[PDB]
């Protein structure tokens, strides 16, 4: 895989290399710092919603582990020789992010449906179609990015197929939110709508980063993609998580859960 990604084609300046490393390790720090928040505030969440704030904990450690794995793979593969960082061992590839997305995406979607007050047979059927489209988007994307060096034309077609799964996924999410936000308590019917647009923005940064090999095949493009991945990660995972927690707590309080009522005090 390492030879299939453009990162393997370049020598990096000390600044370039250490900006990538600092990006990944700061991402580890943000995800593990928020995990403690999600854990501590789960006691303020009513029983019917607490799983949502538990799913953020799982998303945090999952993303933190892979990002930490990426950072160590990054510094294992390259060595400073003759004024630049040069590849020594093929041990780095963005493929593991696609495995991070494969597990974290189901979690992110499931916490949304829970705070939407879906239950029963609709919760299981909607989650099933959503996860299935999501995995289809990830797998087709994963196969695409194997060609970002050799076959750009092939990366664009796998991207078009993945985008089809993306669009159908956003349509289900969107429809369920707008048809169910009347069920939301504590005024969260206005908050879930701002979560939907956060999703649209943050999740669209990934396809843009995905196409970096086509409009910026050079070491600077490598740095840009990692930057875009960082902004998208913190947005789609952390900030999104915080808002799902706020909704969880506010609906808990409005539902008669004293810890939520008193925590917001
Ligand atoms: C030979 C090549 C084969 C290429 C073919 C692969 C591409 C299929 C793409 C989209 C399928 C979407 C089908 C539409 C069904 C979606 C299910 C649905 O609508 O569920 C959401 C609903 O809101 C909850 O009940
Ligand atoms: C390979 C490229 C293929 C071509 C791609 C072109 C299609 C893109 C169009 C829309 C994106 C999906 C946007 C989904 C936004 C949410 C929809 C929604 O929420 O529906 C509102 C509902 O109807 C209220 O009651
Ligand atoms: C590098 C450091 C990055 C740190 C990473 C961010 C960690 C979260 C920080 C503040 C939460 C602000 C958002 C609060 C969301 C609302 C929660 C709520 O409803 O209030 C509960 C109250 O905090 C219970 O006493
Ligand atoms: C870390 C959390 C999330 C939700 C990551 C989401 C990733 C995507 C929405 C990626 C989408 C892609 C598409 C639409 C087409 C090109 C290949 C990608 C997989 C990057
Ligand atoms: C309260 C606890 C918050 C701790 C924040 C993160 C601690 C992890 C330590 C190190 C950060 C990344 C190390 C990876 C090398
Ligand atoms: C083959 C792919 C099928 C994937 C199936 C996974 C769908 C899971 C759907 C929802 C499971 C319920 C999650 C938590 C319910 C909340 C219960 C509680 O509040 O204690
Ligand atoms: C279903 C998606 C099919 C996309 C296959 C693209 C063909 C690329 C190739 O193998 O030559
Ligand atoms: C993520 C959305 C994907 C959208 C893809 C757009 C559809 C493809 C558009 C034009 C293809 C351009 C053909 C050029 C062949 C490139 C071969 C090369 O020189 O490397």
């Amino acid at each position: 895989n390492s030879m299939k990604n453009i990162e393997s084609l370049f020598d990096y300046s000390a600044g370039q290399f250490e900006f990538i490393d600092h990006l990944l390790t700061m991402g580890v720090g943000v995800h593990f710092a928020a995990l403690i928040f999600f854990l501590v505030v789960s006691q303020f969440v009513a029983p019917k919603y607490r799983i949502a704030t538990a799913l953020s904990c799982i998303v945090m450690v999952s993303a933190g582990l892979i990002l930490n794995s990426q950072a160590v793979m990054w510094t294992d593969a390259y060595a400073y020789v003759d004024g630049s960082y040069q590849l020594q061992d093929l041990t780095f590839s963005n493929g593991y992010r696609y495995v991070n997305w494969m597990a974290t995406i189901p979690c992110l979607l499931l916490q949304l449906l829970i705070v939407l007050n879906l239950k029963g047979k609709e919760l299981f059927s909607t989650a099933t179609w959503l996860i299935l489209a999501a995995w289809g988007m990830i797998i087709t994307g994963y196969v695409g990015q194997l060609y970002e060096v050799d076959d750009i034309a092939q990366l664009m077609i796998w991207g078009a197929v993945s985008t089809a799964f993306f669009v159908v996924m956003n349509w289900i999410v969107g429809t369920k939110i707008f048809k169910n936000r009347a069920t939301m308590l504590g005024g969260t019917d206005s908050t879930i709508t701002k979560v939907f647009w956060l999703m649209m923005f943050a999740w669209t940064l990934y396809p843009i980063a995905y196409l970096v090999p086509a409009f910026m095949n050079n070491a600077d493009g490598v740095v840009l993609r990692q930057l875009l991945f960082t902004i998208a990660d913190i947005s789609s995972k952390v900030i999104y998580g915080l808002m799902i927690t706020y909704i969880a707590i506010q609906q808990s309080a409005a539902a008669g859960y004293v810890p939520a009522q008193q925590a917001l005090g």
